């Protein structure tokens, strides 16, 4: 009944059916949820990650497609802080420790991920018609 | 006011972000809106289109991540009849002539192609950095 407002970051680059489960779980956690996504700056992942193959803006609009997604923040911040949770009234952060402070104060759920969907295992799925 | 039931027919394989735009505009097409989408079967598609990359499964399970969409009929009819029209009480078929009989009828309504933003498009925007 009372509405939970639940917080996944992340790339987000190339979205495909593994992240949308991935939402889907993090949106139906409880009954009544807010699904927040934040998708990282073009920099940071660069910086930090290494690569990124799609922009911001394409990850962004991409997500805005995806049922479960009510409410994104992009970019988002590299690092969750307790004032960041604060701000957007953030219940539970949804993650697949650096983050051990959020377990301490009960915000962390975990969801799972689901392999054989992606850019790449379809493109392996085409070239062994032809290799 | 009045909810509008709208259908949109294709094989959805490997879905982007021109399809997910096109699911947009057909479900924003009136103010109160089902959207009704169809996917046609594997055997259908690979004999008439020709071939298909993903399952039926995978693509209406991907099309279920989908905000806009509705409902799903999978797998659809090839051909759209008028009792197909009658037995889901639809009233238009979105798409973007083997259709005129569908605009004599005005049950024809236009979505509109984005370009660039492909599986393809985004394997030539990665090997640009290698080849």
């Amino acid at each position: 009944s009372k509405n939970v407002v639940i917080y996944a970051d992340g790339v987000y680059d190339m979205l495909h059916l593994g992240h949308m489960k991935q939402l889907e779980q993090a949106k139906k956690l409880f009954e009544n949820t807010t699904l927040i996504v934040g998708v990282t700056s073009d920099n940071e992942t660069k910086l930090f990650k290494g690569q990124v193959v799609q922009t911001l803006e394409e990850r962004t609009e991409t997500l805005k497609h995806i049922r479960w997604v009510d409410e994104i923040i992009s970019p988002c911040p590299w690092v969750v802080t307790p004032e960041f949770l604060e701000k957007y009234k953030i219940d539970y952060v949804a993650h697949d420790d650096i983050y051990a402070w959020l377990k301490r104060a009960g915000k962390f759920k975990a969801t799972q991920r689901t392999e054989g969907v992606s850019t790449t295992d379809l493109i392996v799925r085409i070239l062994k018609n032809y290799e």
